[PDB]
């Protein structure tokens, strides 16, 4: 991994990249006179004696007012302290890098004023693998979650470091950087942005992709534990409706499940009885699903590359502008759209788990164990697929309508997109157990049907979870199976069975 | 008005068109060979005593069985008169209308074994301007609002003419027909679709473009009304962002307000202070919003088209298969989608208002009125307005998320569609009274700078409302003037302000 | 009819009675000293030239200033004619007498210092049943709602009377009155108060009540019809819960189903298999509605009596102050608690009717009618009442948690009271129609059972569906059973059932 | 501490004291009669070779059949290994003692038909502080959780000791216990049950009046700061209301207050102007809070002492009555009224920060700092306090009008108690770090009235967050306050200043 970055074209494979691994980055040359020139518009400012909001002002009562140079370097570190008044537990060193990586972005536009050298140290911070504590609460859509990260570059709070919480100068020698002091507009562009809220809703919008992914895979393997239909997923049907979601969607059908199988070819006469909608309107359910997930990421993706700090500096002009994108609007709404498609993915899931409990639709033993008077089977697990599936209702509530007045009414209406973002982590960790309970039920209803293949790739998915989970003979404790399951499901075991080019960042 | 339908390529135009006025329309020629086909593909079937589920079978039982032909006919008016078990207040006729033409418009694509005589029947009806009483709840996502609408062509239910309840036969004579009896899977080609669904959440779309349209146009009154700045709207900033939705919402503030005004050119120094976010993020939160409606009316446009009802017949290959269009999950996610957009539009004018009415802020008199400590302005029509913003918070909670199974738990997975779409459109009044009240207090604070004018298209704006609504003197009965602004902005006063091509259906 | 109103005394029958039909009503002689008292230390203190914030003084600026009594007439009119700002669909005249009887009920506890005179015009206007025109939207929780009725009082706005609208001279006329001038004080005295929150909420309760009695004989109804066990509502079983909503109502299961039945009796061996929860935890759900809507209206029943206005005069010790009282944030939760109640009598009354559909748990014909392979019977009823029942977990979403701050942040934090009582009538509509069909598919159930009885009350419970509403034979039009069936709830077909000193208000 | 357990009689005082910390409890003698006599009756019942439901008999198709003793005993492990089928992060200790504690006392009642020595084996458990690993999530309302629990008492699944997990033999062995078989009945006597539900839903209400006593001294503190007046608080205004939550709250603010302080003394004229409502309104407000979390304690309360198990038996009668005490409806609806509590607890203190950081309405600086025009003060902490506030609305969303279907429809309406008050958590640490910001604010504004002091209990209350927070001279750090100031909170710091007898379990 060796990323040249050119500032603003970061694709979303790019970006799930930087969020499920370490990364090694460098900038392009061709960002280097943008960012320079923004500069040097700024110093020129400066140099001139002009005034100018955000630049060379103070705030307040000073708003119009040239603060002296000599205390406008203060001010910057006064910004970043008071600024991080973040709370609640530390963002794992995954999301600190996304995050990371997007200031570095959009301030490496050009169009933020800030020097070249500081984005390098953010950049080294990178490249050492030296992670600035971020606390979980505080951005109402990112001042508080930004500050918290900048406090590194000044020597202040504090930095994970393989695993470890180092001191900020340690962490800084780490990364071969030394305490930085902050120049005008700087505190104002590494504070001002919408990088923690967009990173928030990429890793929703991941874990959606993920469970989607997954989803199609455990549906198959269900339409095949209870001699479901290849039927409804006839291209003819899809193209008659003409959504895009799910035409895709049962493409994906089609190539995992194929023609036919030999469970499949074991009955005579498919036909006899219709499927239940929690199988046969999974092309259409599941393409509901798969344009909310595109519509939220082609917005998620643009916000990835703005330039989202405040005043912007447009050095071929000479201008210098106050405008509002900070505003994190449209990332609250793709996240409180990314809560439905998680949502309902998880609850066609629990249906599709709650048929093959039914024997009177399953063609399955009663709760899938033989000899039920005596055993329960998966009669509990089921349970526990209701009870995640239902969390999300409440989950799905949107955070997006919500706003309070802030900053004594100059800040009158906000986005909440950062608990926008962050509910949906909790939602896919809950349609991820629904997925790992249907995952083992499907697997062990096929299992049922003695002897007998699904395709080529759902066999594979039945492989990766006996590679870890054995069919259940008679009762025994339950929790490890699910467990192992979910981790599985977490680790990406079934990502790699979906087709290429349907899912925005895969 | 004189539409000739090519059957699945109507237009949100068109859409609009036939949901805001009457229509008389009439099937292209190019549509006669697919749906005659697709009748002569199940007349096949029957000639040969072949079986089909769906076409010349019965259920539940008999799911296999080739019910008679002597009472399969009999069986399509059961289907009808047992399937029209809706609830709840009557649709106004433009509704009835705009189903009506969805219904026709689906069954016209050909694929659904129906006469082309039945389909002629719906255009009669259309034609005549009688409209089949259809009651509002009952749909899970359409059965109940299609059969509703179908008892007519029987000769069963009732119908709106004239704003008068016809009987069915008398309703019938009106458009020149007599009761109709139907023939093998015609009733599930009636009351099998997503256009009761589509229906409702295209008005909540309709009413959502109106709200957006005036939100801009109260919008730029109001950034007049408190000397506030254009800066914000400036092409770089939006274009540095990259937000399609931001880029065309500042294009039409620049549209609207201009490069300057009167009024504007009289604050010497406009630069002086920020304005609030309530102005200043008018592009970011306005452009989320507009985001929202472009990604609902996709989804909604090619539901329109949709072949939406079930089994489906392919006469090219001689297959009829059974499968799920009938599940309105898009539009569910489309219809919850749009309520962000209307909640959102809400409260961003909600807090303009409250703007307004602060003299810290606003550089007018307390609420708006001279002489304050006897009178009290607008301050409870701001009362008013924050109401109706709140209301719509609970309001956007989604419907798409919630299901329950049905029909003995073979219809285990619904949309719940249709109430998704219905509440839209008391979320729609609700931000039309903001808005109205916004327009109002616009207009009274620009009239309070004695003698000056907006620009030209903003003008036009104050003499619509001032035209129905005198400047507020002193104190008097408030609310027949939020009456009338809301009126007007229902007509579409403020829509034509708006330039060219940037709502989906305008 | 003929109230001889004690101030502050109203028992929730009496407001139950007042909702229901017309009133003639009279102060009692025992309230007349506290309300002249109350007049004659407003009358001191300007009699004084004292100065007292909310007696004769004007706002904003002038708070502290003493106004000329010469304009301090004027700006009562000021106040109602400019606070009347509501907005919205007209309230039915039994609201309207509810928010006026409160509104006197309020007043003549003597604390608010309104001239007699003036409560005895509402009193008037009461008892010639004449109904101001009220707004429905507006307050944030009552000033538009109040003003609005009030403006009758002064001869502006309009009123209903034997359902016609009435200019306020005419129906001033009418009750006997002329026009009013208003003096210090009693423009907020009116204007001030929570009577339109509480009234909202009340009306809820009530349904909430009339829709559990109904509940009960509907669930003792369907218990019969699939042959269910007596045995969970033993009382043995819900003394060792000691939940006290839950003993009450497994006694009221007892009383209506008795210890047994010819039906019942009929099913030698009862025990064989366990009844599904929606029947055997009926005395648990139902019970938690039970306490919900008993904790809902002990907050109502004291809010009625309260004294809700602002500034308070307390003439005994000659003080004037200014509290809160206006603020309805109990009245507020005490809905959003009675929408919780309202929400699940619908879901476990929907459940039921799913166990009544499905033939592996009914022990009945599937969807309840005789041959069932060219009949639908109740199937398309069902997803009606599936459509109710999920439209409230949307609507149950508490609006007490939202709040704006109005009237230039000196209004920072309101109750959104009356939204919240509103959205329970529509609620209660939603659980009225499943009830309905609950009924209808219980009473055909049990006609299934040829020649059987229920017991003395349940079979009075099938008599009055069936004066109304046939035994199903074959499909016929379904919609106007539930029609019947819905009206009949309405009436309170069902509410004399239930036994004595169970809810609140019966 | 030492316990002498009279079942059924727990006090929410005694059920905070056991959640609070370790417990040495032992069986009062009276309870053995019932314990052992509903042994006698279960062993009576196999002895005579009867049958009965829950009892000596098997599921699903052997539900009425009489499984052989030798393999009754094997099934009682097989239902609580299948039955562990719990997912996500473990329980705290304290949770797993309270669930432990409440099972005890459930099954000390008599009515289970559960040796006394499996319920001593859980005491032992208890007294050598050997905590069963029990996952968070599954119950839909507690099945799962108690299984997770009972696994221990078999020798399967893990334990906690001295804060590390150990083996449940080893575990058992510190309790001086060794692995245990079960008998007739004792599997469904340990599982079924709603403790996890009401453990839960009592941690909740437990933080909710720890949050309630901090927002009273919160309150009495910011009142002090922005010089508000003490007159709302008088007992007159809140008797007129009759609201009792309402009445008690006013009360504790005169407590806490006094008739006046030095900082109060200090403003000549206080009347000058009305406080706005965070201030003036906060009787209403945490009165309607306190009532709501008194209606929750009483049902929660109740259900501590409940026999919530299935089949109950009456050894008194013979009788063994299968019934629905285990379904959690009255605990979910108590969790769903909670979380409007803390929400709205929550939304008024916010309020009041914003008050303060209003240099119009506070009279203190802008964001409580000397010289704000370099520095930012409290302006992002006050942005954290809306970003939690927030977060709440959401948050409050009721789960009891959830409920999946589970069993394969035998279980068809369930509580989904268990989420209802796990988000309770969630919520009251939300609202915890608004009133951490708040008591900063207060604290830090009353500094800025140099060398003045408020009344003994709240001089208290500033001198415990001076003893770890100092006064803030200039920008600084100030994630570190807020971290410091919820810690105290969370350990009780203000909880004692309140009076006596006002919170349930305080």
């Amino acid at each position: 991994t060796e990323l040249t970055l050119k500032p603003g074209t970061l694709t979303l494979a790019q970006l799930r990249a930087i969020h499920a691994a370490p990364v090694r980055l460098q900038l392009d040359a061709s960002a280097a006179p943008a960012i320079d020139a923004s500069v040097a518009c700024v110093e020129q400012i400066i140099a001139e004696d002009r005034t100018a909001y955000g630049i060379n002002t103070g705030f307040g009562l000073l708003a119009s007012t040239r603060i002296a140079s000599h205390d406008l370097e203060n001010l910057q570190r006064s910004l970043v302290l008071s600024h991080a008044a973040g709370i609640g537990a530390p963002l794992d060193d995954d999301l600190v890098r996304l995050i990371m990586v997007l200031k570095i972005n959009s301030l490496s536009r050009g169009f933020s004023g800030i020097r070249r050298k500081v984005i390098d140290a953010l950049i080294a911070l990178v490249n050492a693998e030296v992670y600035p504590h971020i606390p979980l609460k505080g951005s109402v859509g990112d001042l508080a979650p930004l500050a918290h990260m900048s406090l590194v570059l000044l020597g202040e709070g504090k930095a994970r470091y393989k695993g470890q919480w180092l001191s900020a100068t340690e962490a800084l020698a780490v990364a071969g950087l030394e305490p930085l002091t902050l120049a005008a507009k700087e505190g104002l562009a590494l504070l001002n942005g919408t990088q923690a809220s967009t990173a928030y809703a990429l890793r929703g919008l991941f874990y959606a992709e993920d469970l989607y992914a997954a989803a199609i895979a455990c549906g198959g393997l269900s339409v095949e534990a209870v001699l479901g239909s290849r039927s409804p997923f006839d291209a003819r049907i899809h193209e008659a409706r003409g959504q895009r979601g799910q035409i895709d969607t049962a493409a994906c059908f089609r190539d995992l499940l194929g023609d036919s199988s030999e469970v499949s070819l074991s009955h005579k006469n498919a036909d006899k009885v219709q499927d239940p909608y929690s199988l046969r309107c999974q092309p259409q359910v599941m393409g509901a699903c798969l344009t909310q997930l595109r519509q939220a990421a082609e917005v998620l993706g643009i916000e990835a590359n703005a330039v989202s700090d405040n005043p912007l500096v447009f050095a071929a002009e000479g201008d210098v502008i106050s405008g509002g994108n900070f505003h994190a609007e449209p990332v609250a709404m793709a996240a409180d759209n990314l809560a439905l498609a998680i949502a309902e993915i998880g609850s066609l899931s629990e249906r599709r788990i709650s048929l093959m409990m039914d024997k009177h639709m399953s063609q399955l033993p009663p709760f899938l164990v033989e000899n039920g008077g005596v055993n329960s089977g998966f009669m509990i697990a089921q349970v526990t697929a209701a009870a995640l599936a239902s969390e999300n209702k409440a989950l799905s509530h949107p955070h997006s309508v919500d706003s309070l007045p802030t900053s004594a009414n100059q800040e009158d209406h906000v986005s909440m997109a950062p608990a926008a973002g962050k509910r949906l982590w909790e939602m896919a960790e809950n349609t991820r157990g629904v997925l790992a309970i249907e995952w083992l039920g499907a697997c062990q209803g096929l299992d049922l049907r003695k002897g007998l293949k699904t395709s080529a790739k759902l066999e594979k998915a039945r492989q990766a979870l006996r590679s870890e989970v054995a069919h259940y003979d008679r009762d025994r404790f339950f929790a490890p199976d699910i467990e192992k399951a979910v981790e599985l499901l977490a680790k990406g075991s079934l990502t790699g069975l979906l087709p290429a080019g349907v899912l925005p960042s895969l």
